[PDB]
């Protein structure tokens, strides 16, 4: 599965979405015991991916935006409406829907909210298998070549 590339109309959202999504997603890689460091290694109990969006270099800056781009580019390629009618609720419309749940410790712990007081759509519950299979699709067009 690889349909199209993204247009730039969402670029008004995308940078604030990046500053959000790195303040959500980077919390996950510390329960093992990892921590920021200079070099790429794990035997000394560290991971340099525990750094903010803009703080990382450009190749690692786009690394955080890439997952959101996967959730965006196939959605826009999906045919169903995914345009920004309900604007994202942080740093553009003061509603404060994004930062709700967190737990700080000795580690990089921003606030990814596990939103579960709402019925998920009938789409993304089906597209869990899609986005998990797209990992192997991306890896398979590399691996078969």
């Amino acid at each position: 599965t690889s349909q199209i590339v993204l247009p730039p109309h969402l670029e008004r959202i995308r940078e604030r979405l990046a500053e959000n999504i790195h303040e959500l997603w980077v919390m996950n890689k510390i329960e093992l015991g990892w921590q920021y460091g200079p070099v790429r290694d794990d035997n000394k109990r560290q991971h340099p991916c525990l750094v903010e969006f803009c703080k990382l270099p450009e190749q690692e800056r786009n690394y955080n935006l890439q997952m959101s781009l996967e959730t965006l580019k196939t959605l826009l390629a999906l045919g169903c409406h995914v345009g920004i009618a309900d604007e994202h609720a942080e740093e553009k419309v003061k509603k404060m829907k994004l930062p709700k749940n967190y737990q700080l410790t000795s580690g990089y712990k921003p606030a990814p909210m596990d939103l579960s007081f709402i019925k998920l759509t009938p789409s993304q519950e089906a597209m869990v298998d899609k986005l998990a299979e797209n990992a192997h699709n991306v890896w398979a067009r590399d691996r078969i070549r």
